């Protein structure tokens, strides 16, 4: 109970503001998004919870939240706004709800290139799906808050690499028509993880099919990239420094309407505070900002929008991004965007220093969360003590029941109950938590020396 929310207490306090008057109301029980959508999968495995809000104008809008805490679905006043999870004609791996949605991203090159999503992975036609299980989830009508943490995952179902990537994702509903992201990537392994994207996503091209940019100088007030940039281009008219805009982007409708749809996306202009800060954690020049489309329009319908932060995690450490969406009018949205870009900043999450509540092995066996005929994984014993959150070296305890024979096991490393005992064609361990794992579970945190 209170373990739990010690779990979260890594995140930033959210900023104080005061409050609003408009309902919001949150569910777990599927139901088909309508979604006009281009993948077969079921929307079932990926679905966590929906939240049945308003827009800027007092208008219905649903958000659907994944497992891992990415964002994959939006039900507005003109339709679905993520893009459809298109496959192209035999690619050979559909990307459901994994790839072209509102998600958080950590790029490592220490062994080689190996991603680490928070929503799943790349799977064939005919391979299951899988998706980063919701390891803890939080809801607070009151605050309109849900805070919940997910373990990154590579998106290929075999790797080199087992992600060592812990996903803190928060969405506060701080007005009609704003939600509050704060997205929280804690790096427990050894290695880095320097670029981040914070957020990747983008919107359906045949929804808003506007791309617009906020102005430098002249606040609330945007530049329509009438040169409708390519994803792939880059800085070939496709890339933009934070400092050189307003501070926030704009997705319309294609037309001249002046309160036509729109979502808006706030990355700050690169003033947030950098001295008094861990060096490591700020590995890039400033925070970029890549848009432009990719494939065709009526078909791949995505309008590529991606925040690269100045901020990377590094060993034992965790940095924090905390930006704003908004969806409703694109006048109204166009005047109120300003404000929350200049919200949006971000740090290190740093370590609370005072005391917590402590579980064991058995203690975790007592309370129902890890079954009786669980193992322990030869690196625990009964006299580790497992943490809330994780203090300096500490590294995530996990409860896995591995596909191999459902017997449950409790350890602190997942590499070694996924490896598949191949190799890589040049000669790597390969390993696939999702061809080992048939639940994970996350006891907490404690130290191996």
């Amino acid at each position: 109970p209170l373990f739990q929310e010690q779990m979260f207490s890594l995140l930033p306090v959210a900023p104080d503001f005061p409050k609003t008057d408009f309902a919001v109301s949150t569910t777990t029980d599927f139901v088909p998004s309508k979604g006009p959508w281009s993948t077969t999968c079921s929307e079932e495995s990926v679905f966590l919870r929906s939240f049945h809000t308003v827009d800027l104008e007092g208008k219905p809008i649903e958000l659907r939240v994944g497992k891992g805490g990415h964002l994959y679905s939006i039900q507005s006043a003109i339709g679905e706004l993520v893009p459809p999870q298109w496959r192209h004609a035999n690619h050979k791996t559909v990307s459901p709800w994994n790839d072209e949605v509102w998600q958080a991203v950590a790029v490592t090159s220490d062994p080689n290139k190996v991603f680490v999503h928070q929503s799943g992975c790349y799977v064939k036609p005919e391979e299951p799906p899988f998706y980063a299980p919701c390891l803890a989830q939080s809801w607070s009508q009151e605050d309109k808050t849900f805070t919940m943490l997910s373990w990154g995952i590579v998106p290929q179902v075999t790797s080199t690499l087992v992600s060592e990537v812990l996903y803190y994702t928060r969405y506060r509903f701080v007005a009609p028509g704003v939600v509050e992201v704060t997205s929280g990537l804690f790096d427990f392994g050894k290695r880095n993880y320097l670029w981040l994207n914070t957020p990747w996503g983008g919107v359906r091209q045949t929804a808003l099919g506007e791309l617009w940019i906020a102005d430098k100088s002249e606040r609330g007030t945007a530049k329509w990239l009438n040169p409708m940039p390519r994803f792939g281009a880059a800085h070939d008219g496709a890339l933009d420094s934070a400092g050189n805009t307003g501070g926030w982007m704009a997705f319309a409708e294609e037309g001249q309407d002046p309160n036509r749809y729109a979502m808006g996306l706030t990355f700050g202009r690169d003033v947030f505070p950098t001295t008094g800060m861990n060096s490591a954690l700020l590995p890039r020049d400033k925070t970029l900002i890549r848009f432009g489309q990719a494939g065709g329009k009526e078909t791949r319908n995505y309008i590529v929008a991606v925040v690269i932060p100045r901020l990377g995690v590094i060993s034992g450490h965790g940095v924090w991004w905390r930006y704003y969406m908004a969806f409703g009018a694109f006048e109204a949205l166009k005047k109120q965007c300003p404000d929350w870009a200049d919200k949006t900043s971000g740090g290190e999450m740093v370590v609370p220093s005072i005391s917590s509540e402590t579980r064991n092995f058995e203690k975790c066996i007592e309370s129902g969360v890890i079954p009786r005929d669980a193992t322990l994984g030869s690196d625990l014993s009964r006299s580790h003590v497992f943490s809330p959150w994780p203090k300096p070296e500490y590294v995530p305890v996990f409860a896995f029941q591995l596909k191999k024979d459902s017997t449950w096991v409790v350890t602190t490393d997942p590499s070694k109950y996924a490896a598949l005992g191949e190799k890589d064609s040049k000669g790597q361990e390969l390993y696939s938590v999702a061809m080992s794992f048939s639940e994970i579970r996350l006891l907490g945190f404690t130290s191996i020396s």
